[PDB]
């Protein structure tokens, strides 16, 4: 009955194309759902090695590994065995856009994700495509329901070659496979993460990341 076990598999498949270069991933991992723990192991299929920063593909690679507390009802722990599907526009300050599309399902106990990326217009000079990333700054996000299903807003920030930042800001829509009188939905909340690159190999045609993920309610003291 219990679905979503102490410990959980997955399995990805990526296929897209950033500044007219097509490439396809492919990963396995494990994580601890309750605990919001997860890693995987990625590796480039097709159009490697990649010509662009890796960094940009992260959050593309899981929302079944967030530890909701405070009872915080769970959109996606809930949805199975339907799964869920999210579509996302990260929009990078300096004009890249990545917009992505993902499919999350069950199939023999293991978790299966399907993700669809296309990037447009970053800029030929700039610190993805002359790959002067070194990885993502944790973030929050603040996630409310909207048309019976959820939206996320972040702002994230790119760490850079000679220490700047470069920031962009993800909107995403997440919606539920089961019928919405099967769901409990929750209030507005907020999810404290970080993204980690473990280890690469190979200019990035294998690399392995890490999450930890915890969503919680704005703890501070209200006066309404």
């Amino acid at each position: 009955s219990e679905l979503i076990t102490e410990n959980m598999h997955m399995k990805l498949y990526m296929e897209g194309t950033v500044n007219n270069h097509h490439f396809k991933c492919t990963s396995e991992g494990e994580g601890k759902p309750y605990e919001g723990t997860q890693t995987m192991r990625i590796k480039v299929v097709e159009g490697g090695p990649l010509p662009f920063a890796f960094d940009i593909l992260a959050t593309s690679f899981s929302k079944t590994f967030i530890n909701h507390t405070q009872g915080i009802p769970d959109f996606f722990k809930q949805s199975f065995p339907e799964g869920f599907t999210w579509e996302r526009v990260t929009t990078y300050e300096d004009g890249g856009v990545l917009t992505a599309t993902q499919d999350t399902s069950l199939q023999d106990g293991c978790l299966i994700y399907n993700v669809k990326i296309r990037g447009v217009n970053f800029p030929s000079n700039g610190p993805v495509m002359q790959k002067k990333t070194l990885g993502w700054e944790a973030s929050t996000e603040m996630l409310y329901p909207a048309d019976g299903g959820l939206e996320g807003r972040s702002d994230m920030a790119l760490k850079l070659v000679g220490g700047g930042h470069l920031i962009c800001n993800l909107k995403t829509t997440y919606r539920s496979k089961k019928p919405a009188k099967n769901l409990k939905m929750p209030g507005v909340y907020y999810v404290d993460r970080r993204l980690e690159r473990i280890k690469e190999a190979d200019k990035e045609t294998y690399v392995e990341q890490h999450e930890v993920a915890v969503a919680r309610y704005c703890d501070l003291p209200s006066k309404l």
